[PDB]
């Protein structure tokens, strides 16, 4: 094994690999949304900016796991990144609903990985998940719910969609 | 011929003369729109400003061609500038539709002039069109399409027209 | 079609989609290298940094094509991103050889896309490739060749690899 | 008991005392290395500096546990600090190997203390270990592994040892 490896279970190692693939997928999905919202026939720059930033954040999370994997003397194994489920994402509202559902799947996987880490008595890995992932993922879900409420109030279509988009830009 | 002239075909020279007239026409059309939108019974200052600026830019394009004509040792020949097709331009939306159609006509003439330049193997003139006109004309068309979508979402009449006019001011 | 589309051939549109996938693939390959070189048992931070930066640049290229696609009124279609060919990249030298070969493949695809654009008389698209991609791709290939010579001189293994890695950090 | 004591198990108290002795020992070992590397017949100032700093850090960890012990209303019990195992530490490489092994023993003891704290449902103490000790100890092990790889590449003797030492200074 690596000269650095210590108290680092195979299953935690493999579950981090899967999490990397997952965060990269999410990044890609958000990249798709961001450019969807810059189509000349959609033109919602606030939503575009929101999803670009979310695409960048999700990529950083993947990288943070890639760095973590080497930090513990795990080996990074990179797999195919699947095409996003959609090429077009409908209204602002629909894209936010899909983002909420996506964030909640990511949170569920992160919590599964926390449980795996707890099961194997790996407090360094439970701390990483707590400090770097779980808090942010709750904040991000809270934010998207709030956005969805605000958009429903304002719009969700027509002038209200336009006004809500401005407050995101 | 001019002491400077070199690899500059008569047809390219005459096609630039026509393009100068055309950009001056577009300038004049946009000037008409700009003052249309400052009528007391229209009062859309964002559209006014947008079209004034577009009028100035189209004038600068004509001048850039006038300077180019002299740079190659062509002779500038200035013709009548026609009255704009309309004196009143209807709603903001209608003005933008007419602008879009106008920009696409200018782009088409520019691409024809590119093909003429390529046909006569004048790479100095194909470069000018590429660097100074074609990129800007694509951006400008993209911009107007985006605007038209946003105005359709927000308005296109009533409060939404008022609000969209504000993002433009 | 899009309200903005003009002189934009389907084949150019689809070839840009493929190029987007390709630049994202190259990004992913370089990401893999970058983290390969931060393994505790490789520890070549200069190569790590070099490949991280290259990963970021290749991602920016994909995004520039995604924005271009929308600018012309094309529709972006995102496909699976394949796993990198390798999980481990051997020595610094070997990684650079694989990078060189990769860059030359991207350059070839870019030149094919230029020929497609020229064939369809799309001078806006030939200009983009010339101004944004082709110059940078030549520079990048020149840079890697130079690197490969320098590493061969210095090293390519042992102390020389260590020293060369330092000029890169 | 102390007026402040609350949910603080005897065994956690005694295990912190032992950890203090342990971190003080490590400090002393690193102090020995640091001065070994300043011998006129060794003269590796980078290694000297590295180990002095590590000696200081290990002393700070001991103090942080001494402060923690009083914070919870435990009583500090200080024992003999044993002589370092060696008076001379051989090559740079050998000293790093011994440091790696030492850091890994410290990490193992810290994880044992985490398990003891978890067993006694002391979340204040599991949090201290997670935030103040376990992260740093993983970083430090990762760092020493990287160093060992880099030194093996560069040297590990002769000019390479000299050059690697410079990058530590």
């Amino acid at each position: 094994a690596s000269q650095v490896r210590q108290n680092y279970h195979e299953d935690c190692e493999a579950s981090i690999n899967k999490q990397i693939n997952m965060e990269l997928y999410a990044s890609y999905v958000y990249l798709s949304m961001a450019y969807y919202f810059e189509r000349d026939d959609v033109a919602l720059p606030g939503f575009a900016k929101f999803f670009k930033e979310s695409s960048d954040e999700e990529r950083e999370h993947a990288q943070t796991f890639m760095k973590y994997q080497n930090k513990r003397g795990g080996r990074i194994v990179l797999q195919q990144i699947a095409a996003p489920s959609m090429q077009e994402w409908g209204t602002g509202l629909e894209a936010l609903q899909a983002a909420l559902d996506l964030e909640k799947q990511v949170n569920q996987s992160l919590l599964e990985l926390h449980s795996t880490a707890s099961g194997n008595n790996d407090p360094h890995l439970t701390k990483l998940l707590e400090d770097e992932y779980l808090e942010e993922q709750v904040d991000s879900i809270k934010k998207i719910g709030d956005m969805i409420t605000k958009l429903k109030r304002a719009g969700p279509h027509g002038l209200g969609e336009y006004m809500f988009d401005k407050e995101l830009n």
